[PDB]
This record gives C-alpha cells, sequence and structure tokens, in this order.
C-alpha cells in the first residue's frame, strides 16, 4: 500500500515536510539494517530507503557527512527520517535510487569474457575522482571505495559515490582502525595496522577497481589480510625499507620472502597502465591526488570537445567544478575544465 512519514529535508533546513511513497522492495542488506527502493507518490520518482539501526543516545555519523555533501558524482540525501529496543531507532536514508552499479556491469563483462570499453572506464573513474576530490577537500575518507559502492546510470552514463557508513573526517591526531575497507581494495598501510593514514586509502581503492575494469578480475584477491599483501608484492613487488617505513612499522610472515610489469591483458591502452601505477604506490604520498589523477593523461578524451557516449548522448555533467572541488592545485583548473 501507501506510506506516508514526516522527514527533515536533506542538506535543507530542519523544516519537516511529509513524504508519501509506494512500491517498497529490498535492493540490499547490512550490518546497518536494509535499503530499500520506493516510489515517490509525487513526480513518481524511485528512490532508496536505508534504515540504519542507532542508539538515540547519539548522532549517525554517515547523517552528518550526507548533508553537508552536494556533488554530481555523489548519491544525494533526499531526505531523512526516524522510525524506530528501548535507547535505540532506526534511522531511514532517503536517496535518489541510481539504477545500477559498476560491479553488475563489470560482472556482465566478465560472464561474456569481454572487457568493458575504455570510454565507460575512463568515465566512470574520473567521476569517482572528481567525487573524491569533492569529499577529500572537506576531509572526509570514504573508507569503502569498492565497486559495488559506485553506482552508474546505463544510459545517462552517470556515476555517484553510493555508501558512506564507513566514512570518517579524518582529523589529525585521532586514532581510527586500520581492518577498514573492503580486502580486494584495501590499502597496505592498513594491513600493517596503521592509524594514522590519510585519504590516500582510497586512491589506492581507486586504483584497484581501475585494475578491475581493465582486467575483468580483482587485481589483489586474497583470503585474509596477510593473504592480501601477498597478492599486492606478487604484482608491486617486495616494499622497500624506505616504503615499509613511510607505512606502520610491523613484522608479518609470509608464503615467501621473494615486480612483473606484464600483468594487464594485451591491448590495455598505456596510459592506464601509467595512472594505475601512480595509484598503487606502497608509499601513501605518492599516490597521485584525486584532483591530480583527473588531470592525468588517460582522461583527455573526455576532454575532447567532440566526445560522446556510445547511443548518441552527449557527455554527461563532465565539467561543474567548484573552489571547494579544486582546493588541491587549483592551477589545474584549465584542465579539468578545457574551453571546450
Ligand atoms: O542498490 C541499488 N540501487 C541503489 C542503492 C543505493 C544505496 C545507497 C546506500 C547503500 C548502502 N549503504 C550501505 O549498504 N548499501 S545502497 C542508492 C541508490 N540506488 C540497485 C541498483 C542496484
Amino acid at each position: 500500500k501507501v506510506t506516508t512519514v514526516v522527514a527533515t529535508p536533506g542538506q535543507g533546513p530542519d523544516r519537516p515536510q511529509e513524504v508519501s511513497y509506494t512500491d517498497t522492495k529490498v535492493i540490499g542488506n547490512g550490518s546497518f539494517g536494509v535499503v530499500y527502493q520506493a516510489k515517490l507518490c509525487d513526480s513518481g520518482e524511485l528512490v532508496a530507503i536505508k534504515k540504519v539501526l542507532q542508539d538515540k543516545r547519539f548522532k549517525n555519523r554517515e547523517l552528518q557527512i550526507m548533508r553537508k555533501l552536494d556533488h554530481c558524482n555523489i548519491v544525494r540525501l533526499r531526505y531523512f527520517f526516524y522510525s524506530s529496543k528501548k535507547d535505540e531507532v532506526y534511522l531511514n536514508l532517503v536517496l535518489d535510487y541510481v539504477p545500477e552499479t559498476v560491479y553488475r556491469v563489470a560482472r556482465h563483462y566478465s560472464r561474456a569474457k569481454q572487457t568493458l570499453p575504455v570510454i565507460y572506464v575512463k568515465l566512470y573513474m574520473y567521476q569517482l575522482f572528481r567525487s573524491l576530490a569533492y569529499i577529500h577537500s572537506f576531509g572526509i575518507c570514504h573508507r569503502d571505495i569498492k565497486p559495488q559502492n559506485l553506482l552508474l546510470d546505463p544510459d545517462t552514463a552517470v556515476l555517484k559515490l553510493c555508501d558512506f557508513g564507513s566514512a570518517k573526517q579524518l582529523v589529525r591526531g585521532e586514532p581510527n582502525v586500520s581492518y577498514i575497507c573492503s580486502r580486494y581494495y584495501r590499502a597496505p598501510e592498513l594491513i600493517f595496522g596503521a592509524t594514522d593514514y590519510t585519504s590516500s586509502i582510497d586512491v589506492w581503492s581507486a586504483g584497484c577497481v581501475l585494475a578491475e575494469l581493465l582486467l575483468g578480475q580483482p587485481i589483489f584477491p586474497g583470503d585474509s589480510g596477510v593473504d592480501q599483501l601477498v597478492e599486492i608484492i606478487k604484482v608491486l613487488g617486495t616494499p622497500t625499507r624506505e616504503q615499509i617505513r613511510e607505512m606502520n612499522p610491523n613484522y608479518t610472515e609470509f608464503k615467501f620472502p621473494q615486480p612483473w610489469t606484464k600483468v594487464f591483458r594485451p591491448r590495455t591502452p598505456p596510459e592506464a597502465i601509467a595512472l594505475c601505477s601512480r595509484l598503487l604506490e606502497y608509499t601513501p604520498t605518492a599516490r597521485l591526488t584525486p584532483l591530480e589523477a583527473c588531470a592525468h593523461s588517460f582522461f583527455d578524451e573526455l576532454r575532447d570537445p567532440n566526445v560522446k557516449l556510445p547511443n548518441g548522448r552527449d557527455t554527461p555533467a563532465l565539467f561543474n567544478f567548484t573552489t571547494q572541488e579544486l582546493s588541491s592545485n587549483p592551477p589545474l583548473a584549465t584542465i579539468l575544465i578545457p574551453p571546450h
């Protein structure tokens, strides 16, 4: 049937208006609770409702971040409402329903042994670094960059950052947990038990999803944090004593105490391999900033005026830059916004 509730509009002021929707179905689950998909009775727009349980004697870090974020490549928080077993409540996050994720379209290609077109790979990754450079400016680290958290529309080719329950405003001094992120996309510093990491861990996970697109399979598949490090050393090579010191110092076992360059599939664009190399660096500082990655030579086909999607539709919102977005090296604005 239909259901109406009083929700405070996200990002906007505290003016709880009434929202009514129908046709609710579960599109996902998790430890937080469950995410639904409903249809707003007005305009018939399909949304997503994330029912996360929360103790009333606190404040959801996700909700605080989502209300302070507004970017084309980030799923906007439309509204939010509570619908609660004593000192607890269920926080429901109403967001725009993006119809697909990068993992699903990547799996559909992997099920047929076909590489995703580089045009798709270049547009998705660029929209990822654009959302990263946005959230990284405010000092927020997603801490869960994965293809399942990279929503995408098939027609408009618009990608948006999905989850934010693992994100935290990384401040100086404040120690944060190490065992974060998905294993296949976890940075090496987190495996070594570093509590002083920066937002460059999202860049490592960005380099991992890039390789998964140019290879049809996860680049670093392990069953444990230690096993994940063996996959990294097998490809990236043995980290030197400086890089092991650039991250947290710790001793670790291994299957053996043993850097193949030819790892990517044939016909892989060399410009992407150069980008993926600057992203998957042992040293967290050598990793390109999300804005520095946007200005890479691999993202030059999109910066061309005559760029167009396969279905004839023009390039989606590729520019639309803000001063906050360019807080890291504003000089690079001419490469992020060509005269085109
Ligand atoms: O899920 C699907 N669309 C979908 C999802 C979301 C989400 C937002 C937050 C989410 C979450 N947080 C933790 O865990 N999940 S999920 C938003 C919009 N559309 C269908 C198409 C595949």
